[PDB]
């Protein structure tokens, strides 16, 4: 097939909120071309792959990527050629082996990612095969339900939530429920403004509007919902990302726009009671990043109906992981390519939750491209959740759209999530 | 070999989240093109008309299906066994198979996607770069960006924008104008509030005078350790949608109103203060008379840019030419419909002492022909929008792209873009 690897260049290139990132081209003595674009974004910690960024103030505000752009042209590049590419474990277990630190800190989770993901590309390209077909073989078939991003809040006149999603779990293909999704978006656009407020799109795509109680974006979502001409609960679904581990504060969790506080049993009866009122089929760091007995307590109340999918809590980390899956923590993980730094690890990680009756949910980036791996990698893993935001921005539409293609080209093979995509 | 094999479309989406059409060209090579091929929307009746389905049940009307079903049938059936590398000739069959000056029939949209799509797949089949298979050996200018960072009005003086004109490269301009772009986002949060962005990067604020956006423009540019009208210089898009004519000129909130000549007169003043190397429908789409007086007035110093005025249409663009209404054209591929006919409408006015400013339109995608078609041309400018959304990136990106593929060969356009 001719998959040794002939050159691996590097450039430093902009990501979807104008920060610098790197692209990775892999080229293969077959003479194809691999090239991917690596993201970033929002606050996070706990154990994580770092990624290498300049540190110069007078480049991008320090933002700048080149000695991440150096580690390619040259360590990796010197490290790897005449290396098979179709290898792609051996090729990340020599990335990982190359930087020698445990976060990637050496060479940076970007670089490290970015050849990662470039190596498998160029080698798909040789076998001429779909990028999801070479990563997950002949049984690679599952379009994922999206959890779309309609509605924002947290931090940038707030909300003490962030994400508010739509699910279109009851459509019969990926197409009708973008389709759904799309309209129901465009219906709360309508409503927002017929309401007295104002539309303008977010990072993801997601209306920010100045409400006045926790539960209006709810209601609104409903109504947008049903204005729409779709079913809650039987067609539409809600997935929420509160992202709790911001209004945490030295324990007791505080909601500024509700005038409480109390513990994380107050705030599982919180969760509890919302559930029960809305049709939330999925509910993303419920509890904060460290809350590990809290977590529990939301599993062993909400986790025989509600996904609850840690994000913050776990990190896309192997470690954290084992554990939350002994301790009985979660029953969900959203998985970050680039919070792992490879991907050997970040199907290790989808592998390890989905074998111990977990659900991995695939997840874009604050600041992403228009590089759209992670829709191959869904399909790829058949699963059957996908988080990339609004159907709005061109970041989050592309993926959208080679969804639409990995959907059109399985033909008859493929085969919608559906409510199927949930443990409940 | 570069003969075409099958012609296959599909619906997509745009940066809008509404239906666009995408079409793919396979070669007998094995070399596929694709295309997605969006739209804006300014004014009509635009002289090239892309085709809706019209089916409220379907994403509100906004569906494209009867268009990817003039592609998989139409289309395909009469271009299968056609040279792709023949540019023109599949260019003017597509135009035959239409009959339609507009491009009504088929949808300008189905031919566009099939025409671009055409020029990728040979471009690919001769393994030469896109911009090189396009504009041939000399295609190597990159452009100054006409870089949005404000707004004002509809579609949430109208667009406020910057050009790194002082750059040494687009990569380092690039730089400039992202740096300026974020300088910005924190003068408009340490003097007021509202940040949002959205549709088109440059965030709108609810701003006292018309003056000011200028005024905090100009202050970021120099808090951000950039020298105005040396390193960076302001192009102004004003719009004159909603300053409708007849009665003329309707300023709001400043109470001025009327009238044509009036306008003119006060674009001489902010000139003559702020650094304003470009001007677009600075007057109305048909207020030939105001344009001729305009051009006359500052056209020897700045750069006027029909837009609206000429909707990329070749038969008026003769008309300004020989009227000498204005001295720039903003070209949409959209707006014309094949890409024969963009080249066309770029030449005509480039050859008769005209810039060609190539833009991008309000529901874009990933597709990114434009960056491409801006350096085949060499035609020195681009307006494809702020350093922000994928749908804009995509493009510098790009344009990053084939400056590196370029090496040595590789000239920003800076300072010679423009002919003052
Ligand atoms: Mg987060
Ligand atoms: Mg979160
Ligand atoms: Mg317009
Ligand atoms: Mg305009």
């Amino acid at each position: 097939m001719s998959t040794l690897i002939e050159a691996i260049v590097a450039r430093e290139v902009l990501d979807s909120r104008g920060n610098p990132t790197i692209e990775v081209d892999v080229r293969l003595e077959s003479g194809d071309v691999g090239r991917a674009i690596v993201p970033s974004g929002a606050s996070t910690g706990a154990h994580e792959a770092l990624e290498l960024r300049d540190g110069d103030k007078s480049r991008y505000n320090g933002k700048g990527v080149l000695k991440a752009v150096q580690a390619v042209n040259e360590d990796i590049a010197e490290a790897l050629i005449g290396f098979d590419a179709a290898d792609q474990i051996a090729l990340d277990q020599e990335l990982i082996a190359l930087d020698g630190t445990p976060n990637k800190s050496k060479l940076g989770a970007n670089a490290i990612l970015g050849v990662s993901l470039a190596a498998a590309k160029a080698a798909a390209a040789a076998f001429g095969l779909p990028l999801y077909r070479y990563l997950g073989g002949v049984y690679a078939h599952v379009l994922p339900v999206p959890m779309m991003n309609i509605m924002n809040g947290g931090q940038h006149n707030s909300t003490d939530f962030q994400e508010f999603m739509i699910m279109p779990v009851g459509a019969e293909s990926f197409r009708e429920g973008l389709r759904w999704g799309a309209e129901i978006y465009h219906m709360l656009k309508k409503v927002i403004h017929d309401r007295g407020f104002s539309t303008t799109v977010g990072d993801e795509g997601g209306f920010a509007p100045s409400l006045p109680t926790n539960d209006a974006p709810l209601q609104l979502i409903m109504e947008a919902i049903e204005k729409a001409g779709y079913r809650p609960g039987e067609q539409i679904v809600i997935a929420l990302d509160p992202a709790t581990t911001e209004i945490f504060e030295d324990g007791k969790y505080h909601l500024k726009r509700e005038g409480r506080s109390l513990s994380s049993a107050e705030m599982v009866d919180y969760w509890v009671d919302l559930v029960n009122r809305y049709p939330i089929i999925s509910l993303e760091d419920g509890l904060a990043e460290d809350d590990w007995e809290g977590w529990a307590l939301l599993r062993a109340k909400l986790g025989d109906r509600v996904q609850l999918v840690g994000d913050d809590f776990l990190v896309t980390n192997v470690q954290r992981l084992q554990r939350a899956i002994e301790a009985k923590a979660a029953n969900s993980i959203l998985i970050k390519l680039n919070q792992i730094g490879s991907l050997t690890e970040t199907l290790s990680a989808i592998q390890l939750a989905q074998r111990s009756g977990w659900t991995a949910v695939v997840s874009h980036r604050s600041g992403e491209s228009e590089d759209v791996t992670i829709a191959d990698l869904v399909v790829a893993t058949n699963a059957g959740q996908i988080k990339t935001g609004a159907p709005a921005r061109t970041d989050r539409i592309a993926k959208y759209n080679q969804l639409l293609r990995i959907e059109e080209e399985l033909g008859s093979a493929a085969r919608y999530a559906g409510r199927s995509a949930f443990k409940v």
